[PDB]
């Protein structure tokens, strides 16, 4: 069954004005910014954004690639469908 979401799930993170992107649960580094209670970090691939988004944007990646896992035209989406696919832990410092 599911668990509640956990820094390295898989995801695409949708937000106002944008398609359903390729994006990782973060965890929160000592010394950093909490999220806001009950929102989470999502760490954008391809961009490299950051935002706080609870769990109605939050779509696991293995369900729904099939849906929102193509191509588009957005400044960093085609990069972002590769790091998900292609190294989806890296350090993307």
């Amino acid at each position: 069954m599911p668990h509640a979401f956990k820094p390295g799930d898989l995801v695409f993170a949708k937000m106002k004005g944008y398609p359903h992107w390729p994006a990782r649960i973060d965890d929160i580094a000592d010394g950093a910014v909490k999220p806001p209670p009950n929102k989470y970090p999502i760490f954008f691939f391809g961009t490299h954004e950051t935002a706080f988004l609870g769990p109605k944007d939050l779509f696991p990646y293995d369900k729904s690639k099939d849906k929102y896992g193509k191509p588009n035209k957005r400044k960093g989406f085609n990069e972002g469908l590769w790091e998900i696919q292609n190294n989806p832990h890296a350090s993307y410092s």
